[PDB]
Parts: structure tokens; C-alpha cells; sequence
């Protein structure tokens, strides 16, 4: 094993702890790609759990700092600030494949915001965040996850991001109001009748199932556009993207099964996401 190597494998062991349904997928791509999405992924967390370090934007402006570095000298030495083993993967990706890095400080941007978040207004709020937290991921993946990028290809994978985004928000409602956030817009919560407050305390009734469920089928409508548009990718990233995609829409039939509890976070067990892969690789 070289440094880069051990590099790498500290990108992957974050991915693998932090991610599962991820994870599982992206791991059966080749070497030089799933390689790349460690790396990414590592980055894109380390973004994403910075502010709880000491409290405020210290580690995030070193990291943003650090990715700055990259773009501007991509084939120098930097004393990174952040996280070094991270950067140093980013940056030999960065070597050798288009980072769309404008995309990474959307995402930075997104989160300095939520330091001051406020409910979204409109569900066109809400989708914009949607957009800063999980389309620009997939806006940075494209270049490693397609051999020709286009603007289609940059189209389906920010779509993909997006809806990944909406189903985690789907999943994740009890937990997040705990942590004092609301994620359904005022607009649709006021036409619903909906009060998460009242529904946390109180048990799911058939306006919030209402709620929810007008959510879940846009997620799902955008998951079969994505499916449908899947040839933009390449070939061997084809049916990984499908499986990564497909494992998480399951999360909304867990979601139900579990009749749309907010008090505890539903998964999709490994032995299903293997199901969800044998289903997609016989296709392939
Ligand atoms: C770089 C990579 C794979 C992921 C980035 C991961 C990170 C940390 C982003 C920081 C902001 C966050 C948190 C975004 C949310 C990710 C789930 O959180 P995580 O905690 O990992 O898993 P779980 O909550 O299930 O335990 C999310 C839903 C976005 C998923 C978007 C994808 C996959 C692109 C799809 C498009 C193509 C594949 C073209
Ligand atoms: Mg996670
Ligand atoms: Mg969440």
C-alpha cells in the first residue's frame, strides 16, 4: 500500500460508516471510479459535519480553503488546513478528472446557510436547498460516473441528487424535528393541515400520511426519469446507479411499513439491497 492508497482507504472506511445504502453500491464500481467516489464522498461529509467541531465556521472555511487550493493549483504541494488525508484524494482525482468545483461551494454555501435556517416558504425553497445539498453531489459525480459529459448528463445526475435528497428528508422527519427542523414547506403544511409538533407527539394521522405521500410520488416520479435517462452514464456505472438509486427509493416502502413513524429512522436491510442488486444485475 502507497500514502495515496492509505489515502483512499480512509476516504472508503468514512463512506462505509457513514453511508450504507451508498456504500454497498458504489463499492462495485471499478477501481479508478469507486476510488473516486471515497473521495468525493469524504469531502462532500467532512463539509457536511463541520460546524459541530468547535461550534461554528472554523473547520468549514479550511476545508473550502483546502478545495480552493486544488482548483487554482491542482499540481502543487499544499499544507492543507482541513482534513489532509481527504484532500490529498481529492486532489489526485482532481489530477486526472473535470471537478465541477463551483458545485462543491454550493454545497459549502448551503451549509453556512442552514446556520440560519429558516422554514422553507414554498415548495421552490425547498427544492433550491434540495438542489445546494444533493444536486450539486451529483453535478460533481458526473464527470467520474459518464465518459462524455453533457448537459443531459449533468441534467439527470442533479435530478437523481435532488430526489435522493427529498427521500432522505422523507425518512428522516422525526429525527430532524427533534433537532429543531422542518423541511416540508409552510405553503403545503398550512394546505394539509398539517402540525409536525402535534404529529410527533400525537401519532401519524391521514393528513400528514396525505403530506408525505404527495412528497414520496414526486421523489418517485423523478427516480423513473432518472431511470429512464440511465444511458447518459457509462456503460459499468449504468447498473450501479440504478442499485444505489433503487436501494434508497425502498426507504419510502420501509417508510410505510413502518407506518410513517417519526420516532425512529427505517432502513433497508442488507440482505434486500442484495435482492435490489440481483433484480438489477439479471436485467443487465
Ligand atoms: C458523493 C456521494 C456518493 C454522496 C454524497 C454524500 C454527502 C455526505 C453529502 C453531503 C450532503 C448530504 C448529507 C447529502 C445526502 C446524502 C446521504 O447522506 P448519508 O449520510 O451519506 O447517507 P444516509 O443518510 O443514507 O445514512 C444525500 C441523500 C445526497 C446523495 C446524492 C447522491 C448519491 C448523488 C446522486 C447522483 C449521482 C450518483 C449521479
Ligand atoms: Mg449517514
Ligand atoms: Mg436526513
Amino acid at each position: 500500500m502507497t500514502m495515496m492508497d492509505m489515502n483512499f482507504k480512509y476516504c472508503h472506511k468514512i463512506m462505509k460508516k457513514h453511508s450504507k445504502s451508498f456504500s454497498y453500491a458504489f463499492d462495485l464500481l471499478p477501481e479508478d471510479q469507486r476510488k473516486a467516489v471515497w473521495a468525493i464522498y469524504a469531502v462532500c461529509r467532512k463539509i457536511d459535519d463541520s460546524i459541530d467541531v468547535y461550534g461554528d465556521i472554523q473547520f468549514l472555511n479550511q476545508i473550502k480553503e483546502d478545495i480552493q487550493s486544488i482548483e487554482k493549483y491542482p499540481y502543487e504541494y499544499h499544507h492543507f488546513q482541513s482534513d489532509r488525508r481527504i484532500m490529498m484524494a481529492l486532489q489526485h482525482v482532481a489530477q486526472h478528472k473535470n471537478i465541477a468545483f463551483q458545485s462543491f461551494y454550493n454545497l459549502i454555501d448551503t451549509v453556512y446557510k442552514d446556520q440560519h435556517f429558516t422554514m422553507f416558504e414554498t415548495d421552490a425553497e425547498l427544492f433550491g436547498a434540495c438542489y445546494g445539498v444533493a444536486g450539486t453531489v451529483g453535478e460533481v459525480l458526473t464527470p467520474i460516473l459518464s465518459d462524455h459529459e453533457t448537459h443531459q448528463t449533468y441534467d439527470v445526475a442533479r435530478r437523481l441528487g435532488e430526489s435522493l435528497q427529498l427521500i432522505n428528508i422523507l425518512r428522516d422527519v422525526g429525527e430532524d424535528f427533534e433537532n429543531e427542523r422542518i423541511y416540508f414547506s409552510k405553503q403545503r403544511l398550512k394546505q394539509y393541515e398539517v402540525d409536525i409538533a402535534e404529529v410527533y407527539q400525537n401519532g401519524v394521522n391521514n393528513h400528514y400520511i396525505d403530506l408525505w405521500e404527495y412528497y414520496a410520488a414526486i421523489a418517485e416520479k423523478d427516480f423513473r426519469d432518472v431511470m429512464d435517462q440511465i444511458k447518459v452514464f457509462s456503460i459499468e456505472a449504468q447498473p450501479i446507479i440504478e442499485l444505489a438509486a433503487r436501494i434508497y427509493i425502498e426507504i419510502l416502502d420501509e417508510v410505510r411499513q413502518a407506518n410513517y413513524t417519526l420516532h425512529e429512522r427505517v432502513f433497508v436491510e442488507k440482505r434486500k439491497k442484495a435482492k435490489l442488486f440481483h433484480e438489477i444485475n439479471s436485467k443487465y
